[PDB]
């Protein structure tokens, strides 16, 4: 599934994400805008062999399983594929335990590099939420 920016900022809403670990709604908009495109389905494989699955890219390096990426663990106790449904909860629930992991957002690097800092209300701006 392809969402709309204020069609995902209010799925993100329905599921608690909105100032989860003190990150606005924002800032979850404009991570998910620039892992994915708002793409669900979404796949990048790694240089080292992980590969980044759905809205947030979640990696197999640590959180979800794939049984290709050795060495991995599989934090949030998912298979990988659960992260590409139309349905957001899984990526919803393991991106809760992945910005309670120590470093907030900054576990995305695309939000580190395109979100951090910037006018993230934007994202939400006009939306009915
Ligand atoms: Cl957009
Ligand atoms: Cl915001
Ligand atoms: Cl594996
Ligand atoms: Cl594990
Ligand atoms: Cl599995
Ligand atoms: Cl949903
Ligand atoms: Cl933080
Ligand atoms: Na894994």
């Amino acid at each position: 599934k392809v969402f709309g920016r204020c069609e995902l900022a209010a799925a993100m809403k329905r599921h608690g994400l909105d100032n989860y670990r003190g990150y606005s709604l924002g800032n979850w908009v404009c991570a998910a805008k620039f892992e994915s495109n708002f793409n669900t389905q979404a796949t990048n494989r790694n240089t080292d062999g992980s590969t980044d699955y759905g809205i947030l890219q979640i990696n197999s390096r640590w959180w979800c399983n794939d049984g290709r990426t050795p060495g991995s663990r599989n934090l949030c106790n998912i298979p990988c594929s659960a992260l590409l449904s139309s349905d957001i909860t899984a990526s919803v629930n393991c991106a809760k335990k992945i910005v309670s992991d120590g470093n907030g957002m900054n576990a995305w690097v695309a939000w580190r590099n395109r979100c951090k800092g910037t006018d993230v209300q934007a994202w939400i701006r006009g939306c009915r939420l």
